[PDB]
């Protein structure tokens, strides 16, 4: 395996997977993956990430607690929304993603109950046997959050290298107090959760193909 | 196999602080930046705007940064206040600094040497190219997280083609200077990434920065 070919395979191969088989990732493989992810760089080598990996009965209790919190409207998000977050082309991209996702699920925007069933399953980690909750310092701002993203991508690519599918989910961070209470975590903010395991390649949702903007839209070269 | 190749990329990438003058071939640069675009993001928003600078334009930019620093014209879009890092995070920062400054041969009391080192850092460590990572005006934690996803995708794509890199928060302390030299408006500068081919004869490139143990950053429960 040539390095240039390997990076293309990992980077393009990793996709947000929304339906998993129940089979667990072997403990030795999970150890190798999370050890490798720790090699992510960060400002001054601060490594601000605190990662809680949940499996088995603890993962089942956590899924049920999230479903209950969602039903009781107990939203406890650590990161507030900022006005005008997605305007212009950012809004166009979100709308296009939403349309492709709902078309792959076979759901129309007006089918409120079907959107509910789908979102209940999202809180059950899309059936994934494992979830990694990415906690960050209480004073996390843009620079620290950037490092949390560097880590998240290092982890997802290390998972892809071992045939482990993943879904990064901001949704899980909307019930941060529930995650903290279940896991006994104190004085840390929850940025996202990453559901992981082995993809169910028969699920239509895993056939969704999300495009990218391309060089003309993202990059400029000057000399 | 793929598992070994991922280990080689993730562990092989290091912050390189001395470069050869040789340029990255244009076709390789286009392939690397197109591959980096495959980074995921919230709702596929892809909030990144990247300015890649080379040749005479890179020289003019480096000299403008050197001048801004010498004149104390610091302009920051994202604050970096002292005390941002506490407890173990502060000790990891101090431990890194002790390792870096020992490799550079610069003591804590050497103001003239620290100034000379910072001048070279604003000259992108002699790298033939620099990528300036611009983010939306209203960037907060979630959007910044996506910028980080992109930055790591880009650095690993570079490593795969034997391209060395150094992410630099330092360059974001002269945001108005970078904006003016590049004709950029209404975007915030998060960081710069200097890149090219490592000068393997430089002592600074021999530094190996460790990581906290898996037991220190990760907790498994069932
Ligand atoms: N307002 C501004 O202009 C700011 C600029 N920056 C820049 O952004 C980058 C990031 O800064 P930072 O993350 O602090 O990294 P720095 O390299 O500045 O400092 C990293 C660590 O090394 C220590 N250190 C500094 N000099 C020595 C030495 N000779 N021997 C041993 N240890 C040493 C620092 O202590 P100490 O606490 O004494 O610095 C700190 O613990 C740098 O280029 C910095 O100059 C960062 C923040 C604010
Ligand atoms: C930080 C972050 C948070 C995300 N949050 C969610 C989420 O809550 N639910 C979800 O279904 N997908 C979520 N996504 C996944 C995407 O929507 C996806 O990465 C994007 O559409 C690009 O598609 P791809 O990853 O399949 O290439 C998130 C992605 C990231 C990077
Ligand atoms: C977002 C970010 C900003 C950084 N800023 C600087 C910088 O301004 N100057 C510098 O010499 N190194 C900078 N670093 C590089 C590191 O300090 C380095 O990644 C860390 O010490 C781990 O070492 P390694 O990348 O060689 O494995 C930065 C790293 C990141 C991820």
């Amino acid at each position: 395996v040539d390095l240039a070919q390997a990076a293309e395979r990992l980077i393009k191969g990793r996709r947000a997977v929304r339906a998993f088989r129940p089979d667990e990732v072997p403990e030795e493989t999970m150890r190798a993956v999370f050890e490798l992810a720790g090699h992510a760089p960060s400002n001054s080598n601060t490594q601000p990430w605190h990662v809680e990996v949940v499996s088995g009965a603890a993962r089942d209790r956590l899924a049920e607690a999230l479903v209950t919190a969602h039903a009781e409207e107990r939203v406890t998000v650590d990161f507030p929304y900022r006005e005008g977050l997605f305007q212009g082309v950012l809004q166009e991209r979100r709308a296009d993603f939403g349309s492709r996702l709902y078309a792959a699920l076979g759901i129309a925007r007006d089918q409120t109950d079907l959107l509910q069933g789908y979102n209940t399953e999202s809180l059950r980690f899309y059936g994934a046997p494992h979830v990694a909750m990415l906690f960050a310092p209480n004073n996390t701002e843009a620079r620290i959050a950037g490092d949390m993203g560097i880590y998240a991508q290092t982890l997802m690519l290390a998972m892809t290298a071992h045939g482990i599918a993943s879904c990064p989910q901001a949704l899980l961070s909307f019930y941060a107090d529930t995650v903290r209470a279940e896991l006994g975590v104190e004085n840390r903010k929850l940025l996202m959760g990453i559901s992981f395991g082995y993809a169910d390649d028969t699920a239509a949702v895993n056939g969704v193909r999300i495009p990218r903007a391309g060089l003309s839209e993202t990059t400029r070269f000057s000399r």
